[PDB]
């Protein structure tokens, strides 16, 4: 007879209701389980009714891969789960925190820091439209962005993941939601889930909650404040990203007072689905839930009992899937576990699955693998890359004439440091692989290459990572722009203490400025010790992570457009200061959040 759930013209809740009570308990826990791509087969897929699958940093079909092979990937793993009794599509995410991020060739935006010292939140939510398109250029449908986290102490390893360290600018760069799902309707209730259209992709609100609060910025270690300052500081964008119906919700690895977020029923069931009324699924982070006990894993049985009781609807796993299900089997057969919770989480995941679509649409669009780094997305790159510049010096004294912006014509110009021609280094953590890279790892334009893309053609322009200073002295050069930073980095291997950058770095910079007019543009992903490269520069310019457009550089350093970010961040004396944030009774910064220099188009 007729089967509701199958019909595409009935209400998503009547939808979900009725696939729900045709379901085995094996169908059931099989929806609450995402596994890595590198453990899925045909049949593991099928026999186990998984509901998710995911590609973790670094997890591709091949090293350049093309859109249609992304999409030739998730189609074969889609047509197992098609073959299901039920027929229940899966879904598949990754991070594309800063465009399609894994995929080569992909446009890489600027990451989450640099994005906030733009304050442009309609560019943030542009950058989300153009993400998701990217997304489902590769036929994937679930994005694990953005990032809310509300980092406070700089020396966390995610803390460029952060728009800020101010809750009301992370607040106001939640509109990258609507661009990666689409405007919600005007009469939609806040918690419900929302995803436009087979062109958008489902988001993510990562990581529920306090990420950004831990000791010494340790991370995913423990965030020691009382529930007034969770409250005030890292649970505000949360509610928009509700009252813009974000799809999903990551827990993080973080603790609040000593409780693990992965099995704080309180906070997951309490707060975010009774309270704020959240109505998407809630999934855990790369075995987050092994994470709880310590040492991680030493127990996966309470692993599973603690975070499916919280409240988490979807696991993580990401590799062994045959203990989890196996586990959360057992539990349920002897009752540790109601069917109730079960049901919840599989509503849930259900009802994402029905309102984005995937029923009606489970498999890639063709027509879409060229929405991969369309120019227009690079175009749009650049003008962030542009926008988050922030100009922290433009000229050694009152009297100075102001060095940028720099002339076109020059007759002989030097780009020197070790990340003047680094596209790897100018991207940062996640991109292409987990922990970034170095080198020509994607398709984009270098600092270097950007110089030599927007000087007159008289203008000649000479190349040279380290020069000492004598080089500089006798190359007749008019000006010179120095590139250096940090290395690329991602979670824990970005935790650091004496956040300095690494060497040759100053040297170059004192060696190339010591013999002529030097700008230094610093790649950071976060605020690092500053006073001797200010020392040693005429003009320096902080472009935190710019992405693969690196002519957004150099817009602004040649007068294409004037200078107009501003500091997301507090930007430290030195490093014992931390934590100190605005609002602080010890605030003494070197510069205060929401400052910079400016300049105007030529
Ligand atoms: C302030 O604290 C931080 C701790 O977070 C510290 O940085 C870390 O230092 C670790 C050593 O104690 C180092 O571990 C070793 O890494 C080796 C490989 O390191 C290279 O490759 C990784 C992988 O991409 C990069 O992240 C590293 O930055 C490094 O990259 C090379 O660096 C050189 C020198 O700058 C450069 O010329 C190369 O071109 C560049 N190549 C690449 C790959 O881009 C392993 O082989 C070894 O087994 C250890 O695991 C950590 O990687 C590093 N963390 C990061 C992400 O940088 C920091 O230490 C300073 O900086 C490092 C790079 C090194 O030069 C130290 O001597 C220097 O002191 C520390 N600073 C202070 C003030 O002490
Ligand atoms: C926050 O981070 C600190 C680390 O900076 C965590 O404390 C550390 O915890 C580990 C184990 O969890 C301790 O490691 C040692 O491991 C060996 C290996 O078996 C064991 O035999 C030792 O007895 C010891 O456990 C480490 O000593 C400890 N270090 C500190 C600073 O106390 C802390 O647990 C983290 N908190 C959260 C909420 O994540
Ligand atoms: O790879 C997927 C996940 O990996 C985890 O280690 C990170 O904490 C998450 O932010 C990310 O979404």
């Amino acid at each position: 007879d007729y089967v509701l759930y199958k019909d595409a013209t009935k209400p998503v809740e009547d939808r979900v209701a009725d696939l729900l009570g045709r379901m085995t308990l094996a169908e059931k826990i099989g929806q609450m389980t995402q596994i890595e791509r590198l453990v899925a087969t045909p049949d593991v897929l099928r026999d186990n009714f998984i509901g998710s699958l995911l590609s973790g940093g670094g997890s591709v079909p091949r090293k350049g891969a093309t859109a249609k092979e992304w999409q030739d990937m998730v189609d074969g793993f889609q047509k197992a789960c098609m073959s299901t009794r039920l027929g229940i599509p899966m879904i598949y995410g990754i991070d594309a925190v800063h465009g399609q991020n894994n995929v080569y060739g992909a446009t890489i935006f600027p990451h989450n820091v640099g994005l906030g010292a733009t304050r442009d939140p309609y560019l943030v939510k542009r950058i989300g439209e153009a993400t998701a398109l990217e997304v489902r250029a590769t036929g994937i449908q679930y994005a694990f962005a953005p990032c809310i986290a509300v980092c406070r102490d700089p020396r966390w390893g995610r803390c460029y993941e952060s728009y800020s360290e101010d809750r009301r600018i992370v607040q106001s760069m939640t509109e990258l939601i609507p661009g990666l799902q689409g405007d919600v309707p005007k009469d939609f209730t806040s918690g419900m889930p929302f995803v436009a259209g087979k062109n958008k992709v489902a988001a993510c609100a990562k990581h529920f909650v306090g990420d950004g609060g831990t000791v010494d910025g340790i991370n995913e270690n423990n965030t020691i404040i009382n529930r007034e300052g969770l409250m005030n500081i890292h649970m505000p964008a949360y509610k928009n990203a509700m009252d813009k119906g974000v799809s999903t919700v990551m827990i993080s690895y973080s603790s609040w007072n000593g409780v693990k977020m992965h099995a704080n029923q309180d906070l997951v069931t309490g707060y975010l689905k009774d309270t704020l009324k959240f109505k998407g699924f809630v999934i855990s982070d790369w075995e987050g839930i092994d994470r709880i006990t310590t040492p991680a894993g030493s127990d996966y049985s309470y692993s599973v009992k603690a975070s499916i009781l919280a409240g988490l609807d979807m696991i993580m796993v990401p590799n062994k899937y045959q203990q989890f299900i196996s586990i959360l089997t057992g539990h349920v057969n002897g009752g540790v576990i109601p069917m109730s919770r079960i049901d919840d989480a599989v509503t849930r995941i259900l009802r994402v699955k029905f309102t984005m679509g995937l029923f009606e649409n489970p498999y890639a669009d063709p027509a879409m693998a060229e929405q991969l780094g369309k120019q227009e997305h690079r175009d749009l790159a650049r003008e962030a890359a542009r926008k988050s510049l922030v100009l922290l010096k433009n000229g050694k004294t009152s009297t100075d004439a102001p060095l940028l912006p720099l002339p076109k014509k020059a007759p002989k110009i030097l780009v020197a440091g070790s990340h003047a021609d680094n596209l790897g280094y100018q991207c940062g953590g996640w991109t292409i692989e987990w922990q970034g890279d170095t080198g020509r790892t994607t398709v984009g334009t270098t600092i270097l290459e950007a110089v030599k893309a927007a000087v007159d053609p008289s203008t000649v322009v000479v190349f040279a990572e380290n020069p000492d200073a004598e080089f500089v002295k006798s190359g007749g050069f008019s000006y010179a722009i120095v590139a250096v930073g940090e290395h690329p980095y991602t979670e824990t291997k970005g935790d650091n203490l004496n956040l300095t950058i690494p060497e040759p770095g100053l040297s170059t910079v004192q060696a190339v400025c010591g013999g002529v007019r030097c700008a230094t543009v610093l790649i950071s992903g976060r605020p690092v010790v500053v006073q001797p490269l200010l020392a040693a520069s005429d003009a320096l310019v902080a472009a935190w992570l710019p992405g693969s457009e690196g002519q957004g550089v150099t817009d602004a350093l040649f007068g294409d457009f004037g200078f107009t970010g501003r500091l997301p961040r507090t930007w430290f004396k030195s490093v014992d200061q931390l934590p100190m944030n605005v609002g602080d009774a010890h605030y003494d910064p070197l510069f205060r959040l929401g400052y910079g220099l400016t300049t105007n188009a030529t």
